[PDB]
């Protein structure tokens, strides 16, 4: 066991051990406070999270162990990953505080969208890594759930890594006119459908058109006028994709609204490449079904310049039979404990 020293920032106390050194707050959520810090040991600026009232509730508690068997799992190039999880307790009978430890990213692809002009070559480039890393999440059947703009970061080389992963955001968090919500499939908008990891090939959609255009595909001013700009792009239910939807809330709703056809992509993203347009199509489709995988979509010739079939891993198997577990707020504390005291660091 390291030897841990003690410090308070901005009205919070810090217990790290003694490898972590300069500490610096950079914000705070309601789920942590973090702080970049220099880690000695490997020579890496890093972002040190101390969790927030982690065993406060069955809710809570699952939450917690939810999160940390993700980034234990998580060893992808294009994906973020644990460098270090600790704990001051000595003994499980006194374990209260659990720390998560990343590498620090600077910029998302939110300031360079803003900022920076895009040539096809960036755009190929950075919508083959998501994909990348897409398809190894993809293998091992998770499902992001909140891919957007500022959930992915991006370095001076352009590399890019996926962050954030879907813990399970409230309903005030999505109402109105937010980005929280700019990215999300139409049929789980309204809780039509049941979550499943073609919804990620919608957002990786909506974010590639972004990249072309320097605005945002769908900025809907609440959860009905975005229903209406993705239905005038992608056209009104066919027959066939009716027949398929189950919910009657949905039924009743999608019948009021006068039909619509799809419209032309190449006349609304003027000058594009054409290959650009095609994948964009395979993508923003209303029928989940029928979209394009990662797997597929790794192959498409817009990205002839990068695929490379034997340099796109798939992950280990990853077991979520903890999920429809009932457990009391100790037992679920008592697994998270394992999974600390368990963690092997990276090479
Ligand atoms: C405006 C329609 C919303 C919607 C509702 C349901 C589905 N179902 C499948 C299987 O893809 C797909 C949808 O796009
Ligand atoms: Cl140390
Ligand atoms: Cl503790
Ligand atoms: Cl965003
Ligand atoms: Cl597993
Ligand atoms: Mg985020």
């Amino acid at each position: 066991r390291p030897t841990f020293y003690r410090q308070e920032l901005n009205k919070t106390i810090w217990e790290v051990p003694e490898r972590y050194q300069n500490l610096s707050p950079v914000g705070s959520g309601a789920y942590g406070s973090v702080c970049a810090a220099f880690d000695t040991k490997t020579g890496h600026r890093v972002a040190v999270k101390k969790l927030s009232r982690p065993f406060q509730s069955i809710i809570h508690a699952k939450r917690t162990y939810r999160e940390l068997r993700l980034l234990k799992h998580m060893k992808h190039e294009n994906v973020i990953g644990l460098l270090d999880v600790f704990t001051p307790a000595r003994s499980l009978e006194e374990f209260n505080d659990v720390y998560l430890v990343t590498h620090l990213m600077g910029a998302d692809l939110n300031n360079i969208v803003k900022c920076q002009k895009l040539t096809d070559d960036h755009v190929q480039f950075l919508i083959y890594q998501i994909l990348r890393g897409l398809k190894y999440i993809h293998s091992a059947d998770i499902i992001h759930r909140d891919l957007k703009p500022s959930n992915l970061a991006v370095n001076e080389d352009c590399e890019l890594k996926i962050l954030d992963f879907g813990l399970a955001h409230t309903d005030d968090e999505m109402t109105g006119y937010v980005a929280t919500r700019w990215y999300r499939a139409p049929e789980i908008m309204l809780n039509w459908m049941h979550y499943n990891q073609t919804v990620d090939i919608w957002s990786v959609g909506c974010i590639m058109a972004e990249l072309l255009t320097g605005r945002t595909l769908f900025p809907g001013t609440d959860h009905i006028d975005q229903l209406k700009l993705i239905l005038r792009l992608v056209g009104t239910p066919g027959a066939e994709l009716l027949k398929k939807i189950s919910s009657e809330s949905a039924r009743n709703y999608i019948q009021s609204l006068a039909q619509m056809p799809k419209m032309n992509f190449a006349n609304v993203f003027i000058g594009a490449n054409p290959l650009a347009v095609d994948l964009l199509e395979k993508m923003l489709v209303l029928d989940s079904d029928k979209r394009i995988t990662a797997a597929q979509a790794l192959a498409h010739a817009y990205f002839a310049q990068y695929h490379d079939p034997d340099d796109e891993p798939v992950a280990d198997p990853y077991d979520q039979s903890f999920e429809s577990r009932d457990l009391l707020i100790d037992e679920w504390k008592s697994l998270t404990y394992d999974e600390v005291i368990s963690f092997v660091p990276p090479p």
